């Protein structure tokens, strides 16, 4: 709900900590290049004039929006010019225009340095501070990730500085805290990719989506819950994510946290396992209930086919009432099936209404779809061979074997995308089949469509970001939840017109040798998928060969006494033995 003073409500509400946390997690995601000092310089006036306005909320500005507050000190910063280009045009522009300028100016791949923890130099600075230690990784993750969720950030700095308390004072500092940082980070990045999809399901696809969605997942957590309540639930999480989504965080976050309070008043009506997170504190309270994932199936439901198939009312209930009618196919279909993937639940539904569509057109609607269900069981089948398959392939060569048969399947489909992009989509495709092969038979499906979904999401939103591939533009906006089998249905781009093979100029030298040996294996992948661009139709046994000269040529050279006098040696050998391999 909105008062007359929208920033005494929200600090009254957030309280000074989170409020300001908040903020800074605002200004970051708004403007990722600029330093944490001069955020901090922001979020500290903006606090003073939010206790001002607590204080006495007939005080001037006091009524304004939060964006007129919000773009007012992101326009005291001179360097908007000089660092963003034609975003400072966005501050040559008032509300609500500004507002919208700003937001369309975060930028999924900020390229930012990779950090490095460094365990003596992070323990002295908890020493030194611990509130600006916390504010410095709110800073540095959100910049990085302008969609984060901004609370579950908030609950994230929380963890951050327990680690820091646990392993500074321990005799074995790195030790400690690098696998505690290395778990968080894993973790981080995941939701991260879920926030960023909900995101691109709201901005790119409509709220009708993001409900869909939301009515799906809520099920599989609250399934004994009438669709009242889980419908009830819907509207408020739908706004929560809208407003996060669209950088409202300190709605967002008050929002989130009366909906938790919501969750754990009801929640022996909707989930026994709400026990556990509902006498925690509010943001891991909400994180709590965020990691729930399913419920068991509620005994003694009818079959689906008595509403959405025996009804005689299917016509009339998709024509009048179509949005109440597919939620509560969600919901009954989603309860009955909680394991799911959300985006194979959602597949079905948009087959379901697509069905009535057709048959409800007809002399005898009954008869053309009866069969429905039976159509959806077998999609939810389909892809069950290929999958397998998939995971044969990762369990004979391994993660990185199975991302270089991924790197030459998504190079094929989409040559046009740029290296790096293509490098850390099929890398994150192969950790798939660490994450899923050795799930349960039957729950392997829904792991690899689940991350699926985040993955190709990221391609899509690196996509947006500078398109290249007429082909992945239509798998990535014709429909969200279809994106996987699109994609998977994408053969090689015959569309595609490589440039010839700088057949004079080669391009590899001894500064390899003495890198850390992860890179040197991303070094062979980049390889790789430029071979493919100037090859496109290489078979697999021509890159094989062609991939395997070029190690032993690497192997071979690194080893010399003269490691450079050896690649200009013997690297026209090697465009040699590949032209010859390449016919
Ligand atoms: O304010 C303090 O006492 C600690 C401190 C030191 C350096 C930088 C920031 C902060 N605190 C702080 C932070 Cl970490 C973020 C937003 C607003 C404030 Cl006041
Ligand atoms: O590592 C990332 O890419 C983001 C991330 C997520 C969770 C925890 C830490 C980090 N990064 C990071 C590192 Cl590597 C060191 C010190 C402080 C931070 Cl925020
Ligand atoms: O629209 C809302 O705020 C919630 C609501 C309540 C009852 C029935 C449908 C809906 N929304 C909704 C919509 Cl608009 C589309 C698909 C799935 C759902 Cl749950
Ligand atoms: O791509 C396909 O044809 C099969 C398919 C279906 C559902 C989900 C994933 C996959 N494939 C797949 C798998 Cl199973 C793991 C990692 C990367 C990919 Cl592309
Ligand atoms: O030398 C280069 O990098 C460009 C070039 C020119 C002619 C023939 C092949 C290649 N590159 C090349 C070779 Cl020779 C082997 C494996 C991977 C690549 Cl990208
Ligand atoms: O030398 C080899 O053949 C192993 C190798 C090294 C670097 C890059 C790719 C490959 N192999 C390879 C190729 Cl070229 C394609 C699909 C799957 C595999 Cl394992
Ligand atoms: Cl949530």
């Amino acid at each position: 709900d909105t008062h007359k003073s929208e920033i005494a409500h929200r600090f009254n509400d957030l309280g000074e900590e989170n409020f300001q946390g908040l903020v800074l997690i605002a200004f970051s995601q708004y403007l990722q290049q600029c330093p944490f000092d001069e955020h901090v310089k922001l979020v500290k006036e903006l606090t003073e004039f939010a206790k001002t306005c607590v204080a006495d909320e007939s005080h001037a500005g006091c009524d304004k929006s939060l964006h007129t507050l919000f773009g007012d000190e992101l326009c005291k910063v001179a360097t908007l010019r000089e660092t963003y280009g034609d975003m400072a045009d966005c501050c040559e522009k008032q509300e609500p225009e500004r507002n919208e300028c700003f937001l369309k100016h975060k930028d999924d791949s900020p390229d930012l340095p990779k950090l490095k923890p460094e365990p003596d130099t992070l323990c002295a600075e908890f020493k030194a501070d611990e509130k600006k230690f916390w504010g410095k990784y709110l800073y540095e993750v959100a910049r990085r990730h302008p969609y984060f969720y901004a609370p579950e950030l908030l609950y994230y700095a929380n963890k951050y500085n327990g680690v820091f308390q646990e392993c500074c004072q321990a005799e074995d500092k790195g030790a400690c805290l690098l696998p505690k940082i290395e778990t968080m980070r894993e973790k981080v990045l995941a939701s991260s990719a879920r926030q960023r999809l909900r995101c691109a399901s709201i901005q790119k696809f409509g709220e009708r989506a993001l409900k869909a969605w939301s009515v799906a997942r809520l099920s599989q957590k609250f399934p004994k819950a009438d669709f009242t309540d889980v419908t009830k639930i819907v509207t408020d999480l739908t706004k929560v994510h809208k407003e996060c989504c669209h950088g409202d965080l300190l709605e967002c976050a008050d929002d989130r946290a009366d909906l938790a309070k919501y969750i754990c008043d009801h929640q022996d009506t909707l989930s026994s396992k709400l026990k556990e997170c509902c006498d925690k504190p509010v943001l891991e309270k909400s994180h709590c209930i965020a990691e729930i994932d399913k419920d068991a199936v509620p005994e003694n439901l009818p079959p689906l086919t008595a509403d959405f198939a025996e009804d005689k009312e299917v016509c009339k209930n998709y024509q009048e009432a179509k949005d109440v009618f597919l939620g509560s196919f969600l919901y009954e279909y989603s309860r009955r099936h909680p394991e799911y993937a959300v985006s194979v639940l959602l597949r079905l539904a948009k087959e379901y209404e697509a069905t009535l569509e057709d048959c409800c057109a007809k002399e005898d609607p009954h008869a053309c779809y009866a069969t429905v269900f039976d159509k959806l069981k077998h999609l939810v089948d389909e892809p069950q061979n290929l999958i397998k398959k998939n995971c044969e392939l990762f369990e004979k060569h391994g993660e990185y074997g199975f991302q270089n048969a991924l790197i030459v399947r998504y190079t094929r489909k989409a040559p046009q995308v740029s290296t790096p992009t293509l490098v850390e989509i099929s890398r994150s495709l192969g950790k798939v089949g660490t994450k899923c092969c050795a799930k349960p038979e039957s729950e392997r499906m829904p792991c690899t469509e689940d991350y699926l979904s985040l993955i190709l999401n990221r391609l899509c939103v690196l996509h947006e970001k500078t398109p290249v591939s007429e082909k992945v533009t239509k798998c990535c906006t014709e429909s969200l939840v279809n994106r996987r089998p699109c994609f998977s249905d994408l053969t090689l781009d015959e569309t595609y017109v490589p440039k010839p093979f700088d057949g004079e100029s080669f391009t590899f030298h001894a500064d390899i040798c003495t890198l850390p040996d992860t890179e040197k294996q991303i070094k062979k992948q980049t390889a790789l998928v430029e071979l493919l661009k100037h090859k496109p139709k290489a078979t697999d046994e021509q890159l094989k060969t062609v991939m395997e000269n070029f190690v032993a040529f690497v192997d071979k050279c690194c080893a010399a006494d003269d490691k450079e006098g050896c690649f200009l040696l013997e690297g026209p050998k090697l465009v040699a033995s590949t032209q010859a391999a390449l016919a």
